[PDB]
């Protein structure tokens, strides 16, 4: 049986983070990807793509060309895992042993679970800025947006990023202003979550973002089903239960319904939920000490963002080094997240906060109002950072930069 | 191999299901597709676990429930791909249909808590859950001498919210009975904010808790037994990363539940894994000839026996109109029942609607602890249950309501 010391399930942002960190303490020879795709995409472009603002081609690299050097590449889906034996299996009938095992395996986009999708995409109107194959469609329908609804929808699931389904909400309203056909267009938000953000802080100046911009929210109205030739989405009041709503739109944003991946939905390495089962302090799984989890895929109880892997990737790293030494785990995962807001074309609110849901802001300043300085960071430099940084393993998010800053 | 109607799952939705199809597509053409050779009423599982009822009693041979002329192809669904209209069982058989309902019910996850279920192997540890666990807490219940008394509630989805509650008010009635009540801290531990649902319902177990000095810690999760050492751990969802090891002289575990696995990655599946159906039809929303009911379901509603039969009057109706190619009129209104049993001859009978507004069948308030509901529930439901609803003449009591008003 193929075996390594440390195997990696997934090559996205966690897998690959946490693919180069185990290669400094391992050696490279030691760690094995598992990862079936041959692209590797900077997801968090994909508001700014979807908004015209970004080209997709720059969002994704070679899944080979992040590898970190030496890291064996099993180009493969894994398709079970057996902790109890230490091993895996991949859709190449191969078996994997390992002595440590990170899974991070991401989050599952469920668009087929919308009656209409994805057969829907094919038509125009309809983009989302979860898919490599939608994203660009959101521009278009924005691009070609007349008149009528502009309808930006949130699913009753997990989701990666809950600010990207009005992200891209706000940048469609500038997008409106900017070419004169705001007059035009209904903007609605569908969530079906009770409020427009969970953190205090920032829910209020997104909500005066939404007066002050005439956005509709309706909560508690989740998307069901897309008639896309008909250009119509029906919505269900998840409050009264049964009743559903037909609404036209010329613009229609859909955020998938997301679930662990199919892999570990039935795995023992799941908790009933379907998340990769793990201390919410140190990452290592409750029930198999050679198990560790990063990002989307985990039952960490905070928002599932890349910057919520990068401090994440901090706290892994410490946590097998010391699993390694057969020592107890010392350094202990806050939940920090981070939700750079996307609010208009040349601003961010950057949303920061912890398993409290509390601010926990990187910067001296208030990050609740729309800054420049935010957007700059978000479009141009947190790209570069993270191919050139927190894919190399040398980024665990910016907790060094807010103590540094509090001098 | 072929069946007009396939019916998966031989618990209560399945069987109550094969029971109505049988009488309308003929008994040739029904096939229920269920691995376990013993149907058992579950909701008598409470007063087992109180050793007010024997397990025995719960159960009969699958082979007697199934309506005659069902074929029973006593086997595990292991796969469901509808746009075939097929389904694969662990026999490595295919079995086509042309109309499929899904009564799988819900799955229990003993093994999601670290030291379950070895741990059910030492005493003070029962579960009214599982049929391996529930002579176990009434032995728990026997054992016990001293101290802490523990009960919970998963932070999944459950079917009979309130069993992990009755149990415990049951637990502190053999205390008093039996003179230990002074030797018992009584807990319940549970992953919710809020002790019911329905607040009408909630404010009267409330007064039975401050009445009867009965601990509740909300927003507390089971994640770990250490059965030997006789301690639970739970985590506290208000302060991820905070937990806390508890000793205990009896627990109760309430498990995590889930999907059926073979739901959970299946096309039918919403994206949680229940069956995606529509809340008023148990049509399934994408598949027009797939239909679902009970506890697998994403109805949002108590998952219950009592939904499961108002959902087979219902989905009868919902399946009719469709064969007939009609368009279907009657509504699913989420009715369902918690028969709140508080003691050894007391019941508050929860009955509420997708709205979690009361929907009482009787005339008086079902709030009080009322003798004739405990008896409804301990004598006369299961037999209403073995003799009618299993049978396909029993879709709830809403006529009985109308008729009492
Ligand atoms: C539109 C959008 C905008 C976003 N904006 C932001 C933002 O502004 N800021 C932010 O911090 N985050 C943002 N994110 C979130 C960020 O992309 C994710 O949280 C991050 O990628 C999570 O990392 P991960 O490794 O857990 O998942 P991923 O990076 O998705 O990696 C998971 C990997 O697992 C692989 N995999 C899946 N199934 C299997 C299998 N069976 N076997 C093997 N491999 C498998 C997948 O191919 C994938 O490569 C955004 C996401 C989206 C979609
Ligand atoms: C302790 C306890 C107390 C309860 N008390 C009450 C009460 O007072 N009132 C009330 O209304 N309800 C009560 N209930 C709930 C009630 O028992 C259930 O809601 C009811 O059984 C749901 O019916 P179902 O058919 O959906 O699932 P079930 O009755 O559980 O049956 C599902 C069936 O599917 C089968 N199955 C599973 N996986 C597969 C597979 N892969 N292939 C084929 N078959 C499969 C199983 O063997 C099982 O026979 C209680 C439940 C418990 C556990
Ligand atoms: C229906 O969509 C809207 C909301 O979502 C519920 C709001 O919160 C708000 C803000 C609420 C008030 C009362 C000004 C507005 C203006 C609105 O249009
Ligand atoms: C791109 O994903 C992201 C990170 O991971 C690379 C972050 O660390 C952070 C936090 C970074 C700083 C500089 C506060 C954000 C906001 C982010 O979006
Ligand atoms: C640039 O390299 C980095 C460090 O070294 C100075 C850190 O300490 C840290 C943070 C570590 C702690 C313990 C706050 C991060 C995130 C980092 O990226
Ligand atoms: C056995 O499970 C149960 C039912 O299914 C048969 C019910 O219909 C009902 C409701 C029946 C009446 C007469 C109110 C209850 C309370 C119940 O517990
Ligand atoms: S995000
Ligand atoms: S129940």
């Amino acid at each position: 049986m193929n075996h390594y010391e440390v195997l990696v399930l997934g090559g996205g942002s966690g897998g690959i983070t946490m693919a180069a960190r185990m290669k400094r303490k391992v050696g490279a020879e030691n760690v094995a990807i598992v990862e079936p795709s041959e692209r590797h995409f900077y997801q968090p472009i994909w508001t700014l793509v979807g908004a015209g603002a970004k080209q997709l081609s720059s969002s994704g690299r070679p899944t080979a060309s992040v590898i970190p050097s030496g890291v064996e590449w099993i180009k493969a889906r894994v398709t079970e895992l057996n902790p109890d034996k230490n091993c895996i299996h991949t859709d190449d009938d191969e078996k994997i042993s390992y002595r440590y095992l990170i899974i991070a395996l991401g989050i599952q986009l469920d668009y087929e679970k919308i009656k209409g999708l994805p057969e829907g995409f094919a038509h125009p109107k309809i983009g989302s800025n979860y898919s490599v194959k939608t994203v660009e469609k959101t521009w278009k329908a924005l691009q070609d947006f007349k008149e009528g609804n502009a309808i930006f929808t949130f699913p009753n699931t997990p989701v990666k990023c809950a600010g990207a389904p009005q992200k891209i909400m706000y940048l469609s309203e500038a997008y409106f202003r900017k070419t004169g056909k705001r007059s035009k267009a209904n903007i609605i938000f569908n969530t079906s979550l009770g409020a427009i953000f969970g953190v205090k802080k920032y829910a209020d100046a997104l909500q005066e973002i939404i007066q002050e911009r005439n956005l509709t929210v309706n909560y508690k109205k989740n998307l069901i089903e897309v008639r896309a030739d008909k250009q119509e989405a029906v919505f269900e009041n998840l409050d009264k239960p049964g009743e559903t709503q037909v609404i036209s739109y010329e613009m229609l944003h859909v955020t998938p319904p997301m679930s662990p991946p199919d892999v570990l939905k039935t795995s023992p390495v799941a908790d009933a939920a379907g998340w990769v089962d793990v201390d919410k302090e140190t990452l290592q799984h409750r029930r198999y000490p050679n198990v560790f989890g990063i990002g989307d895929c985990t039952n960490l109880p905070t928002s599932k963002t890349a910057a919520a892997v990068a401090a994440q990737s901090g706290i892994l790293d410490r946590t097998i080094s010391v699993i390694m030494k057969n020592q107890t785990p010392t350094k202990k995962y806050d939940g920090y997240t981070s939700c750079p807001l996307v609010t208009g074309y040349n601003r961010v609110i950057l949303a920061e906060f912890d398993y409290k849901a509390e601010p926990l802001e990187t910067f001296p300043f208030d990050q609740s109002k729309e800054r420049l300085s935010m957007y700059l960071m978000k479009a141009d430099l947190m790209p570069f950072l993270y191919w050139n940084m927190m894919l190399r393993g040398y980024w665990g998010g910016p907790a060094f930069l807010r103590k540094l800053f509090h001098l």
